[PDB]
């Protein structure tokens, strides 16, 4: 089995990881408008452009595992390398409160770009290490719950004492207190990421004197395994089917609770309701895949923002406003993503499997790449497919609209969302294999093909 100190070791290098981006993700834009003031149209727009340059470069940064021979392996020196760059690039990116001019422009635009780019180095990797650990069924379910919580906590965590830090340390100067905090970010993603890399032991990695994968590979070869291995092209799909429909709901929400009607101290409670259930529904999740099935894990991961789609639907047509079928909503969207995120994992893993199976080929770098620059994609993606109902509706000036034209805006962000999860859930249910014998047939055959000469 999993060593259970692999497991915890896992669990709380994922923390670091996500609360070093939790505080970005979170309040970037609030420190960008409210403390450097910066137009709202430039951190957009450069939000998007980054996000674009990050899809592009997450096969890059794939071929570039795939390709590097280390002593302590080809996963762990790039993810201490991304890690150590990630925290200066980030302690960089909200000092930007100094700077002025033109000079605090191009240095608020490089520190993004290069945090960015920085985070992909580390996380591309850091997930790959999950098809090394294990390479079965049940050891994958209740191993990947492990980091999903803790990222999960990592970012709720941020969300519930990130302001009062901001407000005790120089509460007078926000940017100070900003990258003062960001110490404290710093100080525990390092220590997740040695106790991770010492302790985390990798298992059937690719560059092992037996697994089937050629370090000697072009990046034409790699990307386009990606679609010469049709599962991972499918999961590919179903990912940023799920990332633009989360996205837009997440949006929606975002909207909803930072400038209209969210002033009635309503978000604590939602937020506390969102990760009770996040949290619940990773902790059970060993035991849910086994009392259902994954498929029908993977239905109601995209049912269950559906459902909550239907009730906020049901709201906005009869209550603008009412907190119970907030909450509800809000949690129902935190178990489908929880129980979307823990099959994705594993997806992406069963995937290499598959990969290593048909094509002879075993290369994680790959799919979590795919992984990272879908979930890049889905945001993009999202704020592409906003503009363009914006500008077909008529929203395209932005200075005045009909109350009607309002709600039948609303009314499309609401449906779009689900139009999404349908996509993600069908494409899945006709085209998806890697489940029960063939997930079994695929470790035989591995477990078999380990043989040296």
């Amino acid at each position: 089995s999993i060593s259970m100190t692999t497991k915890l070791s896992y669990g709380f290098g994922a923390f670091g990881k996500d609360f070093a981006i939790g505080i970005v993700y979170m309040y970037l834009m609030y420190y960008y408008t409210d403390v450097v003031g910066l137009s709202v149209g430039l951190v957009g727009t450069l939000f998007l452009v980054a996000r674009i340059w990050d899809a592009i470069n997450c096969p890059i940064m794939g071929w570039i595992v795939n390709a590097t021979r280390s002593r302590w392996g080809k996963f762990k020196p790039w993810i201490l390398i991304g890690t150590l760059t990630n925290s200066l690039v980030l302690f960089l990116l909200f000092s930007a409160h100094l700077f002025e001019g033109t000079a605090q422009v191009v240095f608020v635009c490089v520190t993004y770009i290069l945090w960015g780019m920085t985070y992909t180095i580390m996380d591309i990797p850091f997930w790959s290490l999950v098809p090394t650990i294990t390479l079965d069924k049940r050891e994958r379910e209740q191993l990947v719950p492990f980091p999903r919580f803790f990222a999960s906590l990592a970012g709720f965590v941020t969300a519930g004492i990130t302001l009062p830090f901001v407000s005790y340390v120089g509460g007078a100067d926000r940017g100070f207190g900003f990258q003062m905090f960001t110490l404290v970010l710093i100080a525990f993603f390092i220590a997740s990421t040695i106790v991770t890399l010492r302790n985390v032991h990798e298992v059937y990695s690719s560059d092992n004197g037996v697994t089937a994968g050629r370090p000697h590979l072009t990046l034409k070869t790699i990307v386009g395994l990606i679609y010469k291995n049709d599962q991972l092209s499918c999961l590919l799909g179903m990912a940023l089917a799920y990332n633009i429909a989360s996205n837009i709901i997440n949006g929606f929400a975002i909207y909803y609770f930072t400038y209209v009607i969210g002033d009635a101290d309503l978000f604590p409670y939602y937020l506390s309701y969102a990760g009770a259930a996040n949290l619940l529904t990773l902790i059970v999740f060993p035991r849910l895949v086994k009392m259902l099935s994954r498929r029908i894990l993977w239905a109601g991961a995209s049912v269950m923002p559906v459902l909550s789609c239907a009730g906020l639907f049901a709201m906005a047509l009869a209550d603008i406003h009412n907190a119970a079928l907030i909450v509800a909503a809000g949690i129902f969207l935190n178990i489908g993503t929880a129980l979307f995120w823990v099959l994705q994992v594993i997806m992406v893993a069963d995937t290499v499997d598959y990969g290593e199976f048909k094509l002879n080929i075993r290369c994680e770098s790959i799919a979590y790449s795919v992984q990272t620059m879908v979930v890049k994609g889905g945001s993009a993606f999202a704020a592409f497919f906003i503009a363009l109902v914006l500008g077909l509706i008529g929203y395209t000036p932005n200075v005045a609209q009909s109350a009607q034209t309002l709600q039948g805006m609303q009314f499309i962000m609401i449906v779009l969302p689900v139009l999404f999860f349908m996509m993600t859930l069908v494409l899945y249910f006709r085209y998806y294999r890697l489940n029960g014998d063939m997930l079994r047939k695929i470790q035989i055959h591995l477990l078999d093909k380990y043989r040296k000469t």
